[PDB]
């Protein structure tokens, strides 16, 4: 996360650092007692053998894993969206299966999914959260970084993102000052929104040209298209 600042403990109960190999390559969402939804990217040439990822709920900082408040699980079940495409970045999304059942703390809770129809209109502020790089091609956050992001439209994100094709399944955030954006580590993770007191995920943490750049947004998996394939898995 370029330009955020550190989360307090049990801020994002949602956010799971995920690790393959020891160290945390992807973010993910907690949806329930046992089932993460994360960017298929994260986990493409990486499914097939599903416990070598492990996720870490209830974390905060990366230094201090052996914690009351954090529980490990391994993943023994990964499923790709059916129409991810790698090349195009299309539907780049996925669901995470844990291995048992975790219960429900102040630092570990699952997020709402929009309704299939639900509008995060272009302009609002929603957040973004993860342990990835602090600036373009830095150094990876130790502490939970946390940060606000606007909505665009996907007309004006297509405009900034002539390079791409810009998809009905994918949302756009960011600022034309750039400045404040996610970046390599924080992909899979949340772009949540709040409305009527409630956060909902809508969007996963997917692509962008490079990091916080101005006119170059994130864009982010568009939930609300999925939430009827989320919801199958529950
Ligand atoms: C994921 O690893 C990821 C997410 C977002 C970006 N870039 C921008 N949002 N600009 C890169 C990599």
């Amino acid at each position: 996360i370029v330009g955020g600042s550190d989360a307090k403990e049990g801020a994002w109960p949602w956010v799971v650092g995920l690790y393959y190999d020891d160290r945390l390559l992807c973010g993910a969402s907690l949806v329930s007692s046992d089932w993460l939804v994360s960017a298929a990217h994260c986990v493409y040439g990486r499914n097939l053998e599903p416990s070598k990822w492990t996720a870490i709920l209830g974390l905060h900082m990366k230094s201090n894993l052996t914690s009351p408040q954090t529980v490990p699980r391994l993943i023994d079940e990964i499923v790709i969206n059916p129409h991810y495409n790698r090349r195009r970045k299309d539907n780049d999304i996925a669901m995470m299966h844990l291995e048992f059942k975790v219960n429900y703390t102040d630092y570990i809770q699952p997020i709402s999914l929009p309704e299939e129809n639900q509008v995060f209109p272009p302009g609002r502020n929603c957040s973004i959260a993860g342990w990835g790089t602090v600036v373009y091609q830095g150094t990876t956050a130790d502490i939970l970084q946390e940060a606000d992001v606007p909505l665009l439209s996907n007309e004006r994100c297509q405009q900034q993102m002539p390079e791409y094709n810009i998809t009905e399944n994918m949302i756009c955030a960011g600022y034309e000052e750039g400045g404040i954006d996610s970046c390599q580590g924080d992909s899979g993770g949340p772009l949540m929104c709040q409305e009527n007191n409630r956060w909902f995920l809508a969007g996963v943490t997917s692509f962008g040209y490079e990091c916080a750049l101005p006119n170059r947004p994130g864009v982010y998996a568009r939930v609300s298209r999925f939430t009827e394939w989320i919801q199958s898995f529950l």
